[PDB]
């Protein structure tokens, strides 16, 4: 029950715990990516660091979400999280695609919560969503899109080289 | 006169006009609840701050909305601000009751507002609202009904004890 | 491939990947439990953030597990991680009752392991589970046996009440 | 004499002092390895530095297992230390490479030093080597084969420009 729901439909309810999901999926995948390049075979270590804090970023952007479910008397349900789509991972490159396609992906569904709130003359959700979720996606695929830039251009002159710099020299330490 | 308004409808300047005096209301509702919890035979006085606060917080929003009249160009006008809808208040949880339909009359209020001007294409409320307004109604009302349902927890169990101790235990000193 | 694996069977590697699975999968259904109990409607906030902890303890335990397996020259492979058992978790002692039978489940995948080491001649793993794993699960449901008696004690008084004193006198804040 | 000798079976106190002279000729291998890497026709001076610690670390395991030998009433019985298998290194992964070999053979004989405690019921060994031995050597091994990896990667690229980047950039100075 809810003492407290008010202007809050089931299909923008529906639609968050399905984001919740696709946040939690996220950050299993980015788990997924992280571990990978600690294998001793691949040990890239700032590849390692940078998808190991994006799987922070999404678990984070899952439990806010959860919060303003909870915020608005919608209730929470989860369902399976479903495995990342590879074990292996591939070059660094191949890496950095597959994390913009994910991002493209959740950006999509911001998007789509976005139009609906705005069809359903929900207006708590334009401060939800603008800052924490679409702003940050949109500095995030810059970031991610910046770094696939760089490997690309140290790759095209030499591969093992080339992934090493980009290691070293544009990811934390 | 005014040598700077711009997009500035009279329908979203008479709403803001109305939406003060409800804060306004809301404030003086607030001053009336507080002080019946701090007569010598209710005695209660985590519900005195509570609600003392709350008038604070009203009085700040109505502010708020003045101030934004005047930087629109807009032109505050003040009307009666009736008396508070009980003399007496009766148990924690009638008044948390009666704290939350406020709450929501305000609510909608604001989402009327907003409604407005999205139909008036008047962006400025956008920012205005979403945050100082919107967002903090939202967790408001989520703080008041998580109460209501502590307090109905308590006083499930036995009704003095109840309403001593979530006073002494859940409101602030 | 592995440059380093050394004394580390196929069947501990799969073991762990299954405990990862396992740990993750309480991690899962320690959130759950935390947002269940911050819903407007059941509001004891300390049961929040106590599950909340275990879904981060949990969480950490299984990036242990990760950081272990590539340290020997295994090979992480992920599952789908199955939704928690349950939508809501009824009463406080209910809650606490699921999970320890969650925790004991861990322990016992634990003990699985710790005896598979040993049989394996695989001696790491006696450093590598002692202390983070079989100590702090110990620990952990010794303190949640203690949970369970005080909010059995407390509920065979007064239900209501009883989940109310619990939560804001034994759980953190 | 002894005075204090309990549980303490002749085999171990041998393999132990087998074990003295093992941990005494990788500190030995491990100073060559260093003082190659400052050859002036070498000068790779974060290699240097690198071998030269782990002489130390090897040298403090020698010292660690003479003062349990003590602590259990064994006598400490010294053999030459064989001098290491080559005068020259070669280049950087060759390097490596031989210092893996070492170590997975310094790792091998704690592997059996563990069974043999486990075989003479002397739970001693298991307090002594779990940490400080066989964990450190996991840890080492895993450092060295990222490191044969970093370097094979770059080297696979271009020779002396990739030994030069691995020395300067993941080497400490």
């Amino acid at each position: 029950s809810s003492q407290i729901r008010q202007n809050y439909s089931t299909e923008v309810e529906a639609a968050v715990n399905r984001l919740v999901n696709l946040y939690l999926r996220a950050s299993y995948t980015y788990l997924s990516l992280g571990f990978y390049f600690d294998r001793d075979d691949v040990a890239l270590e700032g590849v390692c660091h940078f998808f190991r804090e994006l799987a922070e970023e999404k678990r984070e952007g899952a439990e806010r979400l959860l919060k303003m479910q909870n915020q608005r008397g919608g209730r929470a349900l989860f369902q399976d999280l479903q495995k990342p789509s590879q074990d292996e991972w591939g070059t660094t490159p191949d890496a950095m695609k597959a994390a913009i396609v994910l991002e493209k992906s959740l950006n999509q569904a911001l998007l789509d919560l976005a139009a609906l709130g705005s069809a359903q003359a929900d207006p708590h959700l334009c401060d939800f969503l603008e800052s924490h979720f679409l702003d940050e996606e949109v500095k995030l695929i810059k970031k991610m899109g910046d770094h696939l830039t760089n490997i690309q251009r140290l790759v095209g002159s030499q591969a093992g080289l080339g992934e090493y710099l980009f290691e070293r020299l544009t990811l934390k330490h």
